[PDB]
């Protein structure tokens, strides 16, 4: 508790806010109640959003430096902290704070500063949907986060693609999210096409976590009657062959899922 | 039925620009447009997209009259959501005004930018007009005061006026006054800006600006401990016959300028 209070308090005057963001960002894992402390502290959340908003112009044209990205990501780590705490989770959603991260998620630059910015931003969202609250899914649906996730799964770093897919997975898990993605052949096909190319490169450049999420997504889509029908024709061969046999020999969960997916298709 | 139609067309970039234009001019004629717009986070998100699509126009500064007028139409809609008593609170909990801070931070003097900044301050001014404690508590944790102080001395007539009005409503609130006097730094910078203002106001006068300026000094004179500082920094033009002409019409402003002198007398 020692320095935690002082640092939190120091997040005020921009003269000592940088050190506080850093010191706090690292001690986060420890202090289990940091989230409510951050949230309930006067002007602290605003200070964090201030950090986010300050770099909006450097995001496009893409001139964000490593230093800018690191400091803002410190703030984002504290927001992720606030996003997954049971006592602050729901209010975090009321504040529509995730809407402050979307411009970050829209960037496409490849430099590490941007990739780190996007990965950390995705971490906040992933922690938001970790508990399946109906309201968070409906929030993400209506704010158009899906297309942002799709592009990233489609051309981001392996790390970022994993979290983006996990987010799409959570959205798909809920009945509303599943029905929304399958409402038109075009929206389903867009998602299926992306998961498709993911299943092709993953077969030559393996990735356990990513492969696990891609399988869950496909499995979940097989719950919708029309997507199931479509998948009867468009489910990539690599998911039916034995191509993933070896790598799955250790991940019993995902293997069980792929078996269920193949079972669901056809009749 | 057309209001509902356009509102729905905002959530489609294909039909948004048109909807913004229609809903903006139709603003004054639709009572609860705010609750209608806020009825769906989707609508708000779309309105914020318009604001976000403008950040790329900052450094290098390339904002065009067309881009400015378009986003400002979106600001007009955010402003009415900021005014309505049914939505003003949710608007604040989402820190929506912060999306406008990058705009308020620009310094380009081209009309596209000046107008963007004027319109943005207008969103803030509509917040403080409500006279909510909720609003002042929000702004104090945002850095709006420094942003307003810069414009108060470098902006155009209209901008300087809206910026000074915002500070005025902040100072008028007890906590706002206390906040500003809480430190030498804060008070000193405010005192300095008001100073440069009355100076360039003597030459090239402005009835509206002066009233807001005078009102800020009067309210500052409400804090006992500040009075000594106030006595020492008060510009001559406020103590002499200047403005006496300009103030022939302002019975209110001179009545205020009178109370100011009286508060500072030892
Ligand atoms: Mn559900």
């Amino acid at each position: 508790r020692e320095k935690i209070y002082q640092w939190i308090n120091e997040l005020s005057s921009p003269e000592t806010r940088e050190n506080a963001l850093l010191e706090l960002s690292k001690k986060r894992e420890s202090v289990p109640d940091l989230a409510p402390m951050l949230w309930h502290s006067f002007g602290t959340i605003a200070a964090l959003l201030q950090e986010i908003v300050n770099i909006y112009p450097s995001i496009n044209p893409p001139t964000l430096t490593a230093h800018q990205s690191n400091r803002v990501c410190n703030a984002l780590a504290l927001l992720q902290c606030v996003a997954s705490h049971p006592e602050t989770r729901s209010a975090f959603l009321a504040a529509h704070i995730p809407l402050f991260l979307y411009p970050f998620l829209h960037t496409v630059s490849k430099t590490r500063p941007f990739e780190y910015l996007r990965l950390t931003s995705l971490g906040v969202i992933g922690a938001l949907v970790k508990t399946d609250e109906q309201e968070v899914i409906n929030f993400l649906l209506t704010t158009e986060i899906i297309p942002l996730c799709l592009r990233i799964m489609e051309s981001g770093s392996e790390l970022s693609k994993t979290v983006a897919t996990f987010i799409l997975q959570k959205i798909l898990l809920d009945d509303t999210g599943l029905a929304y993605i399958c409402q038109t052949y075009e929206r389903f096909s867009h998602v299926a096409m992306i998961l498709g190319k993911m299943v092709l490169q993953l077969s030559k450049e393996p990735s356990a976590r990513l492969l696990k999420h891609v399988v869950r997504c496909y499995l979940r889509l097989s719950d919708n009657p029309r997507a199931r029908e479509a998948l009867r024709q468009c489910l990539p061969d690599q998911l039916k062959d034995t191509t993933f046999a070896q790598v799955l020999k250790d991940d019993t969960t995902t293997k069980r899922w792929l078996a269920q997916l193949v079972k669901n298709l056809q009749e």
